[PDB]
């Protein structure tokens, strides 16, 4: 595919989730610059407010199209349109918490639509997630490669916690395009930095931003 | 609590799930002998038939009330009524597949009602689960203990596959009672044996059975 | 093989180890009843005394011959003589500690000789292992099966700590016989209970005991 | 400490190891440019030749001093002299193989001396490691942070195998300086690229090279 994605795109998102039994719905309205690998979004909790867990666990669920890919690495994501692609992710936290997030991404006009599901279980009640002790995800480098023919990104993630300590989470995301004839990339990397730019007291309203750049390491 | 659960009880269940993008709904009608630790259930796929993955990954999601507890070990489950209890489980397969299952169990008359959710992601497309190469779960021994005050069961599970080889899965289930004043047990074990007694060609109809016995090891 | 192992056997052992940089040597003199699955041993720290870490992490390194096997399950271990067998084990603790233990077991007369190596790394300095806060390993059930043709035992292990909490460790042991024509068992279980019967203040002298019984579950 | 490490340094190394029961000794003679983050080494198998497993599993055991650190990130390694530092590492492969590597690094004149130990267990006999099917480690990005006060590096590593597929290994290295008053860095990254430049048929003689650069991501 010869991508027709534009330098400026809009984003609409709906997330339905359940973490440690707490049900919630979050709506997102955003935009981004696909070729610059930058995007931002306004998130609003529509059901389940106020959330009783760390908002940070949800943020990476709020689209690799927004990553700056150099010409020498096939861009699986920008090639995946007009039909779109979906992804599945496991988030395994070091204290036993486990989450699964999925997103089905489609395109209508210049807007990407995202149908997101997020489920989390086994978080210790007095742990940093249920006690809202997280400050941010540190920047990261995602390792992209094919597993049984499916593009997969593995990441060593870490949440900085109050008290200046880290809490590790291992990510595995599988990406599946619905577009025919996509050229698959070889082993590569995608640097990321996700940030909550601002938020209200209970995180009912959050401004999120991500910068991502693909590269060949070394 | 002084349990009023009877020697014969009925079971009603509804599971909504999504594995590797495949959505499905399964209804269960069963019964069991709580004090003998035995139960059986008739399962029918109501939506999403025929399932494109190994039915076995779902079976343990289809109630520890059905486990023979000796008098010297507090029975967290039989004490959890009339209000009921819920559980959350992570299933981590050795080839990357990850599932989360949850069940909210309630009681009406002599019938346990089960609201079950099952989500699975990252299964390799040519793996034993997506290729339906499983034969059964082997019997197991669940290790029960408290983690940050929450009763937790960890298990070394294994699926026997065609070709006489095994496929490992690690289970962690957290159990949370809604009943006040429940007496918590110390570290103990629960032996299990779950079996599909019979099924039709595509597993649209399955007869399931479980035998479970709690003990103190040694 | 038709085992000539006797109902009463002796044991000689030498362990060379290094945990978090601390080098040590421990000698063991013991005995056991192979067909009853019971054994005991006197252990003496010969170098590296006093150990600065929890002695309990070492104890399972101090022979599955000492397990009561029923007639219907092939006994890989009692069949492994006179040539002997060796085993390798990874111990993965939940806070990042990782140990590898190995033992080459031989037989001379009525005495099993054990050449043991134990290495442990990445234990947090203020963790329960380096701070000697363990009380005992809980009893366990080892799941025995073949992995790529090699007998393997996976176990959900747990150390009881001071303060009435548990610290999890996952075990994987691979067993390899040097005896020709050994009949391999199918999937089965081995219940264990290991205990330090008594010890001096710094654990320079320890009396250890293990009871183990193989079975088919259910 | 105000580092006196020079732009050109020499390296002497001795590794004693045992993988899946195979004992070996390898000697290394090399050199590097600490401030450029580049080093190379000539490795010779002195005992245990020819190795029956993939040489690649050993290569990262053959010193973070050789990493280009920018001025804004404290360099734990170049500050660790003249007394030196040591490190411990767990290598957890996706098919069950587990290795532990350790290195005690000292300095005499302009030469770093390395006392290395490498132990590996539980590798499937027909797996890529025991069958020598690896081609190289892909480049990587190590995530550096403090865990219970100890500098730790976690990495998502991957070995490229014959047949154009990847084999994952998770690394955790803990670094411990013997030098007093070292300024600890905050969360950061170290990009790496390790390569076998050339080797003889059985890998008895190997020319190894590494390029590494520390950065703050984004
Ligand atoms: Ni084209
Ligand atoms: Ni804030
Ligand atoms: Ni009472
Ligand atoms: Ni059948
Ligand atoms: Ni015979
Ligand atoms: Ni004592
Ligand atoms: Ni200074
Ligand atoms: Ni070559």
């Amino acid at each position: 595919p010869m991508s027709l994605i534009k330098p400026e795109m809009k984003i609409k998102l709906l997330m339905e989730g359940n973490v440690n039994g707490h049900q919630f719905v979050i709506e997102g309205d955003g935009k981004g610059h696909p070729f610059e690998g930058k995007q931002s979004m306004d998130l609003v909790v529509k059901e389940g407010a106020p959330l009783p867990f760390a908002y940070d666990i949800l943020t990476t669920a709020f689209n690799r199209v927004f990553a700056k890919y150099p010409d020498h690495i096939p861009d699986y994501f920008k090639q995946s349109f007009p039909k779109g692609f979906s992804w599945e992710r496991s988030l395994m936290f070091e204290d036993g918490g486990v989450c699964i997030a999925t997103n089905d991404i489609t395109l209508k006009g210049d807007t990407f639509f995202n149908k997101v599901r997020f489920d989390g279980v086994n978080f210790p009640p007095n742990g940093p997630v249920m006690q809202k002790k997280t400050l941010k995800w540190e920047a990261s480098t995602e390792k992209m490669y094919l597993r049984d023919g499916v593009l997969t990104g593995d990441i060593t993630m870490a949440l900085l916690l109050k008290g200046d300590v880290h809490y590790r989470c291992d990510f595995r995301t599988t990406y599946k395009s619905r577009q025919e004839g996509v050229k698959l990339p070889g082993y590569h990397f995608v640097d990321h930095c996700i940030s909550i730019l601002r938020h209200d007291k209970d995180y009912n309203e959050v401004k999120l931003y991500e910068h991502a750049v693909a590269h060949s390491g070394l």
